[PDB]
């Protein structure tokens, strides 16, 4: 018999993903290494791997969208809500969704892409938000400006409490 896990979260490590379309903002290549560089934020410090999809069902399916968008949370226009992603689970678990009607760049402009992505994919994997200020699960877009990107320790400490550290060198 089996009962349901502990915490939400992923019972396989081998995950896909699939960018089902693109704002209008970026390049088609802009947005795939934005995506690859969030998804790896992750792999590089859990045992999980990440395999994108050109079509077909993935466990997390990337899309952007406007208003009414096929779930319970429909977006609102410019400013306010920015994006949003389903906890681990069948179907739409997982699936992360970007609002269009924001500004998204690779700069720091507008919403950085690679960094709300890294957010909205912490979702995808089972965290929620943190109150940690400095914290990439913090509930309020904080750009820092530095030039390289290092994963806070609260949101090291919060994925490898379920998923482990895998490799820890
Ligand atoms: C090369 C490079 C590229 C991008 C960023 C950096 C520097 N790092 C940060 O600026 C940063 C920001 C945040 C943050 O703002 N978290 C909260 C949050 C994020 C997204 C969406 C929501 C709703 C809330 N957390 C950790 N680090 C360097
Ligand atoms: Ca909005
Ligand atoms: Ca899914
Ligand atoms: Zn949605
Ligand atoms: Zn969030």
């Amino acid at each position: 018999y089996n009962v349901f896990p502990r915490t939400l979260k992923w019972s396989k490590m081998n995950l896909t993903y699939r960018i089902v379309n693109y704002t209008p903002d970026m390049t088609h290549s802009e947005v795939e290494k934005a995506f690859k560089k969030a998804f790896k934020v992750w792999s590089d410090v859990t045992p999980l791997n990440f395999t994108r999809l050109h079509d077909g069902i993935a466990d997390i399916m990337i899309s952007f969208g406007i208003k009414e968008h096929g779930d319970f949370y429909p977006f609102d226009g410019p400013s306010g809500l920015l994006a949003h992603a389903f906890p681990p689970g069948p179907n739409y678990g997982g699936d992360a969704h970007f609002d269009d009607d924001e500004t998204w760049t690779s700069s720091s402009k507008g919403y950085n892409l690679f960094l709300v992505a890294a957010h909205e994919f912490g979702h995808s994997l089972g965290l929620d938000h943190s109150k940690d200020p400095g914290a990439l699960m913090f509930p309020i877009y904080t750009y820092t400006g530095k030039s390289h990107f290092m994963l806070p320790d609260d949101d090291v400490q919060g994925i490898q409490s379920l998923y482990g550290p895998g490799d820890e060198d």
